[PDB]
């Protein structure tokens, strides 16, 4: 069923099981290319889900033949080929604002305390990698691939891939080679490197597994699960001593839940 | 048969400490009838034990294992209830201050392993559940038997792990999709996946073969200069938590005294 | 032989367009790192950083192995005859030497052109400090890596303890390697992720390293060099700080012709 | 003149000189007490000004007898006396969201790259201190006073005072004593401690000086001035080495301005 | 004399409700800090931190002056007869002693009850490490502060070089004080902001220190102790990180009766 | 009259370096006909000078002053035009990379003062404009004459200060309202306000009285153990940039070698 609070041009949001929302990228005719409305609707959607007491986990997938072809290069041209501002300095301030806004599209996934699972089939290109590396857990079909395309287009990726990809897998030689060459990384290598936790034969089976996972997470104490995501995120970005201090301050209130007794 | 020294420095209810060659101490979780469940004395005795080992000039490496059928079942829920079901303080704020102190003190049980400048090797067989994962993620090296499993059980009990797993597990392996899945689902991770993910360094067919390998590793570490090995642990931990530029600065300030040792002179004159 | 590059311990060539190949060149002494080497690396990579024509670098070793590590004769001169009266004064002297030796591999990281290590045979001690300061690592089937410093009576202070734990995931393994000085062979280096590819022999490995450097050089150098700067920044900072930095970085770099 | 983009219940925004906006807290009958609409309108206002190429500096003052009496305690009761959520843990998540939202009310001043000058007469109590310590420059009339009131109300200040006050003046013994006792700090002591840069005999003279300052800042290169605020803010929060690196990366584009040639 | 508090070097009394008064008590030796002192401070402040009845602390010195600083007899035992064979082993031994001595003043900062220093006469060397770990500083007109360590042949390692620069604004002054070991008298301590009030004599100063401790104790202890925790966090972190922390902190602390 | 050593280590166009007692070096900005305007050679020679002083075992403190009527007029706008009016590189991105390198290199001119472990005392008379404020905020101690003024001039020229003022000025004084006002308005701050704000430690009636006081301070610092004084600077700088807990850790690691000096033994045996 269609989730009622959620009406979007570029996204389709459904209740997939109790406490589980399924957010589907929904421009299959355009291979889910990320146009301007997408960047704005993701922010709207995520922020809603974060405030949704009924939602305990999210799955993100793509409609059609592939997860995403990445940024709508028609729309990306409008911003870069006609930039507002007189001299270079004023164009700089303008472009910085744009980059920061697009970063927010994926930040909202991280800021959402409900776990978010990426279920990727077919291509996940450019902006798609910025998306899935901001999700907590990644699954894919056997036909999936991941590509840090930005270098081919003529820029260092700036909406999250270079910030999150190196922190979600161990092999930095591989991270560097993908970012510098824009080569496609296919499903078995995605699994071998730990970019995905599991590979499935096809999209249908992948989606069933991702929803089963989300159902399993939904069965746990929401206070516990959401406190866990908050604290894992914190730990990624701070020393162990700082993160130990933070969890003590976090759980001093959270241990006072009915879910515990 | 193991016999104590004539003046034993280690006498615990929940732990057994033995000497397993020259320079190697073997710390064994020792409540096998309760599957090494971590009760109130355990949290105290671990701090007392590792602080003593830190100051023990003769110890160069430590192995930690569990007695009986499994490494550990985790927190003794009887004793954890006393703290959480009867919390001291009037209102919510005052209860918070009280719980914060308890969390911090329990964190110290495993902080002491990390603060100990001697390498510490976890040798896990059977279940390593909840508290056990907080324990082993604070060790430097992890080995296990074929029958071992690791379980971030806390979410099943109704809390986010707050004594070290969520702070150290994500720093000891590369695959964060896996880290997140384990933490959110409390599922069991068996020995073969633990090796593939890099949570353990080596898997062995049985507890006896594992334990011998862990002691032999400890003995190999104990053969090197203790200045160099202890300096290596200090600097690896510092590097985990700081930028490369800060950590390069730190190691230069650390080694400016540590290079002034006959250990280096003897090691260079030997290889020359 | 590249114009502007002459060294006692290093050989620099530039066959492929935009690509420089830096070769450790004391095969006679297994490319052991003597004093000249520490200085010439700095000179070499600082030149490379300022070369608008260079887009990528490969580093390999002449002869039977990548490197045996530090030349223990020369390391003795510094440590067996240290300048200064008392301990505190000796310490200040040693600190400066450590910091200078760290610069030898720092310059690789400061060079915004990607640097690919191509390792065959042993890569020992100082050689691990070197390759963990490179962006990408390839090796031959005969390769091995060894954090040799504890066997010599010191914690590694040149770079290995600072970069090795950040370039692979398995910390249990990193710790075991650092505490025991044991050799890690090619198959294990591949499986741990220390290297991203293994090749049958030096020749095929070197060819692949250079073909990778060509593929990199086929890209916009603004984009590629901006990628390296931001990957390095991201390693050392929180996600939020690194997102801030990339926005401030690309606000100029997006105004390039290679993009329009 | 009334600024046209700016229509608020709790704020009055005027063009005070070319390139200068004057934002006036506008509930003089309620001593400019900070009610719910205030917290939401400040965010709206600031974010607008940040995107306003015509604006180069801001002055903030209070209508009526005093700068501000602080939080509307009627409205603060609604949030704390009737908190949403079942057990303590769920109330905690609810209250954290509230604190974070109210923090954003003053964050938007800092995030605005135009310099913001606080012109304080009469009382500046509680939330007023959280406000003025998020401004770049502070002026006051001789009758002004500042009071970290929160401890009297029964809480540690959480919307910015404890985070910014210690970073804007040198004397931490004084900072600590104000925060722990909630005592009023009068104008001469505000000047002596450096909390304000200057004191004026009355509100009228204070406001003229603050506008003169803002006019002086407006006369400079906007690229230079706004780059300066960005970089001072950065320097407060990072080491010298990190901040030197950041300014090099910042000015590599900004030095390519027409204002420079 | 407070129940649970007996010490060789310290006297602890509790006249005013919720207030403890800790007095350095070797007037005979100008409250020079001998070995017992280093240990008993830790014992004392850790007890204070766990005392729900205590809301504020004043620290003063018995006799003619606040403190002459470290007892140079006892500091010799540690430095003139250091345990360990070679330099590296001596270093590990010294590092542990430094860290232990730092704990003596760390505990003041970890104590979430505000601690007010009331200084008269000299406050020398170890005494500056002490008072810069306190939240608030008052002094008598005869007081003076002296970063004495360089005169003894060391950089201050107990706390002064870490906290003194963070408690006042004028770094030119902090640097001059640290490099020269010169005395700063009461009028200068007031003008630099090292102390927030100066009083004519010890008696009036002590009275004011205690009246301040009363004023603090008249407030909600949840609010006051939460204020200290968050001020300390804010000193050590960015504004954005500290705003995050206070939100996570108050989400529980706002659920207090002292508020409703 | 000052005479050079028989083998002078300091020979500069833009700087004069003299020895002003035992252990004290006096570095004088020396382009008085151009009001000590910082031209291309100045940025180079400062780096060469301070790196040499850093490695000079006999120097224990440095005073920096200016020749002629004023401390400095700041950047030589002729030479700054060459870099900014004719920037190397095709497009905007390529120009950016070029400017970034120039900014970084100019930052090094003052970084070297900070990296020098000997205390450095600025003795300012007359104007200290733009670049001069970047210079003196990198020094450890600041004195001035009655006629001195400080001016963060950069905004008047059309840029945010990028060679150190905006990174160090806000860390050397407490009043940030004042810091912000100075930076945004480029107004002049006279000697009496500079003292009240704490930017200078002392003000003197004239340049000669100031200069004598600065040398006497340098001589007083030069009377102390160089291990202790140099360790003090290193640790003060580290404390500026790190949390108290990190800085306590650092000083323990630093002093574990530095306490092993006869300087300490002699200082304790003297006072005993
Ligand atoms: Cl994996
Ligand atoms: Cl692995
Ligand atoms: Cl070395
Ligand atoms: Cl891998
Ligand atoms: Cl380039
Ligand atoms: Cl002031
Ligand atoms: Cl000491
Ligand atoms: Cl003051
Ligand atoms: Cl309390
Ligand atoms: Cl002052």
């Amino acid at each position: 069923s269609m989730a009622p609070d959620h009406s979007y041009e570029s996204l389709r949001v459904t209740s997939a099981q109790k406490h589980v929302l399924h957010v589907q990228l929904n421009r299959p005719n355009k291979r889910n290319a990320m146009n301007k409305v997408f960047w704005r609707e993701m922010v709207e959607c995520f922020n809603k889900i974060s405030r949704d007491a009924d939602c305990r986990a999210v799955v993100i997938s793509g409609a059609g033949k592939m997860f995403t072809a990445g940024i709508d290069l028609m729309d990306m041209a409008s911003d870069i080929l006609q930039p507002k501002g007189d001299d270079v300095a004023r164009i700089s301030w303008y472009l910085r604002d744009i980059i920061t806004r697009y970063q927010e599209t994926f930040n909202v996934i991280e800021r959402c305390p409900k776990p978010v699972i990426a279920a990727v089939h077919g291509g996940c290109i450019g902006g798609g990698v910025d998306l899935v590396t901001a999700c907590d857990i990644r699954y894919c079909a056997q036909d999936a691939f991941f590509q840090v395309k930005e270098v081919d287009v003529g820029l260092a990726a700036d909406v999250g891939t270079l910030q999150r990809l190196p922190k979600v897998i161990g092999n930095q030689s591989l991270v560097n080679e993908l970012a510098f060459t824009a080569r496609k990384m296919m499903a078995d290598e995605a699994l071998g490197s730990g970019l995905v936790s599991r590979v499935f034969p096809d999209k249908e089976v992948m989606l069933d597994a991702a929803l089963a996972l989300a159902a399993e997470i939904s069965s746990k104490s929401p206070v516990a699960v959401q406190s866990t995501k908050v604290n894992l995120l914190y730990s990624r970005d701070h020393s162990v001593a700082e993160s130990l201090n933070y969890v003590a301050s976090w759980n001093m209130s959270m241990l006072q839940t009915q879910d515990l007794v």
